[PDB]
């Protein structure tokens, strides 16, 4: 036909049912002078036609009313009838045309749309979108608008009401289908994105298995642009890496796929310096193991295995090209210094030193910053906070003894000192590391 979105949605269909339940007595309303027959009569008529008329001079009054009205329960049944048309197998075909020809009508409806009772807002949305993504009704400004509209966004944010939240998302996602829209949307990822993920932890541990998907999908869609992909990954990282978690724990295979895919999309030849990404997956999210395990399994859905198989390869290769230093960075970058062979490996040090003495030892300074942070930042001795330190005093030390000329930067940055007081500690290892870190410098402070 001409696009009847959300046709299988049972929870929508269900929401729909709770709205058409509340009946309106036009006539009376008319008669009571609460409406204008014209309208009132026109709807009362439609209402039957639908629930028991080409479409042309039917809307106009509706909208009118819609616009001109204070009967929240009225506009509802209307907003709805509007919807009922849109999907009506019979109508809903011309319904579009109506706007196809008067794309402002759509502008107008739009104003009367998205308001009041949570449902009113939905169907309204529902309707409005049904059109926005229409044959040739594309109208980002509107999208742009609804994207910033509250009422609906709010609906979308509250995860507690799955049915709705659910819908919204599906709406949003239907728009994302519209390449053009894609930019607008992403532009406000800040509103749906978070939600999407909250929706994913919850999952990570049919309706709730649709939401998951739909949200993926929405993602997967936009993600399609190297940059967008670029962005997500290095902004919604933590969660990113999580996909896997669900990727794992999950079934049906309609989700995984999405995950797996998103993931790849994000390592696509196209995402700039996917490399990091691969690194990250491998490095920061244990992609590998995780994938290896999936790689071999029950995937009635071929392509699924495929994709999985494919991911497998990527990871694997990049892996080989893995130097211990990377690991180094990973911890440094991620701000999580550990205790790992390389750390205490003069050899690791003996080869990756230069790397610290880079662009003005960026890396070192980096190293240093971090340490500096932990000190004030939070100012906690909780194992963690308390570890990074030594680890830092440690790496720092090494660098120190190796590149004696590194002392300056130390001097400049402040750590040089920072350390010194670090000796006045609570935890041995810390003052200690710091100590071992200071007796080192001591040697290079003179002649």
């Amino acid at each position: 036909g001409a696009t009847k979105i959300l046709m299988d949605s049972t929870h929508f269909n269900e929401i729909r049912s709770i709205i058409r339940s509340r009946s309106v007595a036009w006539d009376a309303l008319a008669r009571s002078e609460e409406l204008s027959e014209i309208d009132a009569s026109t709807a009362k008529a439609l209402e039957s036609i639908l629930v028991k008329k080409v479409n042309g001079k039917t809307l106009i009054p509706l909208i009118h009313l819609l616009s001109t009205s204070d009967n929240e329960d009225c506009k509802k049944s209307v907003q709805n009838l509007i919807a009922e048309l849109l999907s009506s197998d019979k109508y809903g075909d011309d319904t579009v045309k109506f706007f196809q020809e008067d794309p402002k009508q759509l502008e107008q409806l739009f104003d009367v749309s998205l308001k009041g009772d949570f449902q009113t807002v939905l169907i309204s949305g529902f309707n409005v979108v049904s059109l926005l993504v229409q044959n040739g009704l594309h109208n980002v400004k509107l999208v742009e608008k609804l994207l910033k509209n509250n009422n609906l966004i709010n609906i979308l944010q509250n995860i507690e009401q799955m049915d709705t939240c659910y819908v919204c998302i599906r709406l949003l996602q239907e728009l994302a289908v519209i390449p053009e829209y894609r930019d607008v949307i992403w532009l406000h990822e800040k509103k749906f994105m978070p939600t999407l993920f909250k929706i994913l932890q919850r999952a990570t541990d049919h309706l709730g298995i649709q939401l998951q998907y739909h949200s993926l999908l929405l993602i997967w869609l936009l993600t399609f642009n190297p940059v967008f992909a670029n962005e997500l990954v290095q902004k919604y990282l933590s969660d990113f890496l999580d996909l896997l978690k669900l990727v794992k724990i999950t079934i049906k295979e309609k989700v995984s796929r999405l995950c797996i895919s998103i993931i790849l999309q994000c390592c696509s030849t196209r995402v700039k310096q996917h490399k990091k990404v691969i690194k990250q997956l491998l490095l920061l999210g244990n992609a590998l193991p995780t994938v290896q395990s999936l790689s071999e399994r029950k995937y009635s859905d071929e392509e699924l295995r495929q994709d999985i198989s494919n991911l497998k390869e990527i990871l694997e290769n990049e892996y080989q090209e893995l130097t211990s230093f990377d690991e180094y960075v990973a911890e440094l970058d991620s701000k999580l210094l550990c205790w790992s062979p390389p750390h205490v490996d003069n050899g690791f040090w003996s080869d990756n030193i230069d790397e610290f003495k880079k662009d003005n030892y960026k890396i070192f300074r980096q190293l240093i910053e971090l340490l500096q942070a932990k000190v004030r930042n939070g100012d906690v001795n909780a194992k963690q906070e308390k570890i990074i330190i030594q680890v830092a005093l440690n790496d720092i030390t090494h660098v120190v003894e190796l590149l004696p000329e590194s002392i300056d930067v130390l001097d400049k940055t402040g750590g040089k000192a920072d350390i010194m007081e670090l000796l006045n500690h609570s935890d041995s290892r810390v003052k200690y590391e710091a100590l071992k870190a200071t007796q080192a410098i001591i040697g290079y402070t003179f002649k």
